[PDB]
């Protein structure tokens, strides 16, 4: 009932606001700001660049032309010489700059030998103009490289479980890989979101606390081929360690899942998350399986993918009841 | 008997089935999936891109010099200025568009200062052949330094071993690397593959169970020179525990083995995987050395790489018989 | 009141001298210095290597159009052609250099098919003239992207706090994440840092001792999306052990923070850092809350993100003190 | 006396015989074995790939033009248009061919719109040309960037050194920067590098074993600002707890350290090695400093770097010795 921290797309659901400095630490930052934008905007402004410097040099040949006298006299003759042949007024000054800058060179409009002006402007445009290339090709490479789209080929199952599995009550999603190609150095992370009150009263408006899914041992690495079922063994140090099935109805927490690893082209990290609310976990359910065998070859049938059958035989009280219960019995 | 998960090459063994979504995941991806297909595609796509540009230009140039009226006055007179000079027809639009994307700009087809409209066009094209270069740049790059290459250069052992070290039952395989350029931040890692049923019954058509190399101390980290043999000391907590010599003879199971570190010039990170089936596991073998000493420096013999002989004292026992056993002789 | 090791800002206060080897060390190690130095003089140095090129190039075009006797007949008639049309002199020459390796060829300068020499000069100058783009292109891409400017998108409270949270006496500061785009297998690091001597009369003029912030149960890595408050809890093994708030406004040391992770982009990875001296640690302090709910989402305030409040319920002495205390009381 | 496995330079003295499929193998990873090669080789290849197309398509261009019969009427006239206006032979075609692909385009040598054929092959080598480029730019970036030469700004010390620290005996090595920018997610590793035979009579022609440098505890993460000295405590599990003052005189084995962290620009993976031969390592020696603070900052005076003094209060027997007789003392 309380709200979505992370939604079930990997999307996160906070905004920012009051930030002060954000315009000169954005600009300090500039690429990964320009990374970031839209590609119509990062386009717009590239496009804007070389617009702005073709004018500009454009401008020069322009004035240059114009006092050296070249306006009335665009092709010159036996008894005189323009700094660039055929530019007769802005629009030809402005080719001129376009076809220079872009390395076309028609060559219409043409340096002569005349000004040494001319002649350096041409040096300071090629120049210029292989920067703002570079430019323009780091960003496009980059931004297309981007990682996190690789995420869209990754899946959460649309439910977590809690089942029985080898004699312990655990918490368990899905991930699935929709690609041939592989996570490398694939990991998983899960945390357990809701606000809470310390015993010294502080308030923590989402307090993020650690799901165990194998840390420790380094079972948290996973080689992931066809789908894996993520397992939080619930324990003492669970946070859901006192919760029961019918918590489950009553409570409002959330489990925030992540699977981090490297797109094996490019080995770039992506993140890709997905997010449980307490009304979104299934207790007492398992996973359809997916793989099945064929005659030389294994296959993951994707429909099966998010569907769970219940299993009735599954304790219904929390794992800190099925400690202290079993202790009960063992004494006594 | 039952099947292979992953090839002694490292492929995987799994094709995805009823995928749903693919399409329009892989669009959004569409970079992930542009980079995964063949060169040939990848290619194929790109000179695409380009000609359909070109056509596209092309098709705007011809339209503005058929209503201009420049197709029966191609070069002008003094009474006549044309937006590009000698566009005659439609090829002659066509080679002016590749002319002027490509940067070329023989010149003999050339744009004016007539038409604002044509200019317009020339600037517009300028920059829509640098955004297609540079994806087309950006894609090459990536593709082309793709790390699961490496993988190739790095190697396995086609067999593994089980072998009395230092006191310790243990399950060993080789690796090394067939160049002199370095694996960085190598470290490995290996698992049993099998299908099993829990106590609760649920079947797990194949569950992935660690085999521990060493990651708690860190051994799991490895500087690659020459070739180094894994080791995985089978104790309580090995999932080969209870198994001895006979039991490998009967039992169908698979260990994949991965080799993961950072190719040195790129310091991008690759995956080298091969398995290990029950039968291709070698009882009470060791390998042979590969590496000796000369004069001035160490040589490995790759020759001998996969060679493996016969160490008789060896014990057919499980290492939990062997435990087990070793308290009844220490116990009377 | 000794000095400042890290500034707030990240930057660390030490100067290197008496260094030896460095310009040979900086040789081999050229491309690191390259895209060290400021943008201005790397681009000046490859503006110089274009410069270079050309005028060398444009040297040997003038010798061959000299010898050849091209200076006297520029170019040609029926009965004598050029090496290269149109070079009447060194300006000519050094021309026909930059239209031919910046591929702009406007062509009235032109190569002819009569100089083995001039043509095969003609092919250096364009290979040459690739590798030198190749080479801008790179250095200007990777300085582009430098993670590190990622940094200043990165927020640490301006003070540390020291107050009990969970019956745990913890020191306290927090990190922010000043963008929508994330920070990728993000983690926190904190050292102590003093000259101290040892019980054999070692001096060490900076010790680095760790500041525990849950390297070994994994609790280092954290998901950051709204601020996180970083928790050291002082304990046994905390370097601040003995340490009560009036030893705060007598003793000199510092705390150095760093948080690490992938720029979600370009998945490189970023270092931000921080320092608090003694004298910026506020001792029986919390934060005050950013983040609350409204309708349908969550917003971080970030006008709150540096204030903290007083808790005057906090304990004044050492978390060494509270322990032996806790045992004198529960002792009797 | 025996040899040396890793130079100080960090250079390995391993050698490969006997390799098989190398070829093959180099041909499927032929992008790691591009950027391998020294640069010489790799530019010599490309101007070969450029080379070997220019000619190429010079050669299909002059064949058109003789068929075409374009040879005998290079300029055409009112009854005739050539495929390629000006090829006379075949420098002529070549020149055509160079100045297609480089995107020269001169312009004296022209397509026409006459044949398809011609149009055609102008489309393929543009094309043809980008993707040429593109491999080029590729290489030479990565081949640029290469990480490795990092460590040649990183310092390991000439010698180790053995000495009591804070009640324990410790081998210490040096490590520093030469550089004012950062080594980022930096840690440390040490092994000892000897042959033996194991109890089974297993002959291990150089065993790799591994020197506690901190990794369970995270200590293995170092922040390098001035020089840090690595500490290996010496304890019950260190392979050197037998060793004594003595036996280092006598023994032959080798240490061998790295440091691994990533370039701050490029955030690429470094790996810096170095290593110590038993008669390298200084008993009872400590390291000069080279840290010391002046008016407003830090500096390290990299004179004294490389440099140690006696400490004759160290103990000369080994840890264990030390250990056994500590129990002799407290035990009577
Ligand atoms: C010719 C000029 C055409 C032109 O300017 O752009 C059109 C097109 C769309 O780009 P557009 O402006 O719609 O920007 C992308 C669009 O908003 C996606 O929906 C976003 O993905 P997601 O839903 O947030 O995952 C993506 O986010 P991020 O990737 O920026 O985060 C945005 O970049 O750009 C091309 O694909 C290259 C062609
Ligand atoms: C001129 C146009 C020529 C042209 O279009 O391509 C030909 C050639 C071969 O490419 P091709 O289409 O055969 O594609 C590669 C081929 O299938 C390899 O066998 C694959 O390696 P592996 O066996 O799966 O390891 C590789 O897989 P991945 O690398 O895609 O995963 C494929 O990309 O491409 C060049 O090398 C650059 C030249
Ligand atoms: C046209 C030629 C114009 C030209 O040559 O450069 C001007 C401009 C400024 O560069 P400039 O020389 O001032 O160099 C940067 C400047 O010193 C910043 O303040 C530094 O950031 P920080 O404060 O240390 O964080 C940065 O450090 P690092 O990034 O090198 O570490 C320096 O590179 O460069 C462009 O941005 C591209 C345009
Ligand atoms: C114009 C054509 C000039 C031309 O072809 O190359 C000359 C020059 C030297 O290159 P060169 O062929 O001597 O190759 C490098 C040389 O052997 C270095 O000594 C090596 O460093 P290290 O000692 O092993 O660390 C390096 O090893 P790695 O980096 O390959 O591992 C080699 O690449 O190349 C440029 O620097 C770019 C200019
Ligand atoms: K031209
Ligand atoms: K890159
Ligand atoms: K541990
Ligand atoms: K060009
Ligand atoms: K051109
Ligand atoms: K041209």
């Amino acid at each position: 009932c309380r709200n979505r921290f992370v939604k079930k797309n990997g999307q996160c659901n906070v905004e920012f606001t009051n930030m002060d400095d954000k315009p000169q630490r954005y600009i300090a930052d500039m690429f990964t700001t320009c990374v970031d934008i839209r590609w119509r905007y990062m386009l717009l402004l590239f496009s804007l660049a070389f617009l702005v410097s073709w004018l500009l040099f454009g401008l020069i040949f322009w004035l240059i032309a114009l006092i050296h006298g070249d306006l009335e006299n665009p092709g010159g003759d036996d008894t005189f010489k323009p700094c660039v042949l055929q530019v007769n007024g802005f629009v030809a000054a402005f080719l001129f700059s376009i076809e220079t800058q872009t390395t076309i060179g028609y060559g219409f409009r043409c340096v002569t030998e005349e000004c040494p002006l001319a002649v350096f402007m041409v040096v300071v445009q090629s120049i210029v103009g292989c920067i703002i290339d570079s430019f323009m090709i780091g960003a496009i490479m980059a931004k297309m490289a981007a990682p996190k789209k690789r995420a869209q080929t990754l899946l959460f199952s649309h439910n977590a479980v809690v089942a029985m599995r080898d004699g312990k009550l655990c918490l368990m999603w899905r991930v699935g890989n929709l690609r041939k190609s592989h996570i490398v150095e694939a990991h998983v992370r899960a945390q357990l979101i809701k606000p809470r009150i310390t015993e010294e009263g502080e308030y923590i408006p989402l307090d993020q606390i650690d799901i165990d899914v194998g840390f420790d041992k380094g079972l948290d690495r996973i080689f992931l081929v066809s789908p894996i079922t993520i397992l939080h063994e619930i324990n003492e140090d669970s946070p859901l360690f006192g919760i029961s099935r019918q918590d489950l109805e009553t409570d409002d927490f959330e489990i925030v899942v992540i699977l981090e690893g490297m797109v094996e082209a490019t080995a770039m990290t992506t993140q890709a998350r997905s997010s449980y609310l307490a009304s979104e976990i299934l207790w007492g359910h398992r996973f359809e399986p997916v793989l099945f065998e064929e005659k030389n070859q294994y296959k993951v049938d994707y429909s099966h993918f998010h569907k769970t059958y219940e299993v009735p035989s599954t304790p219904r009280c929390s794992a800190k009841d099925l400690v202290e219960n079993k202790f009960l019995l063992s004494n006594s």
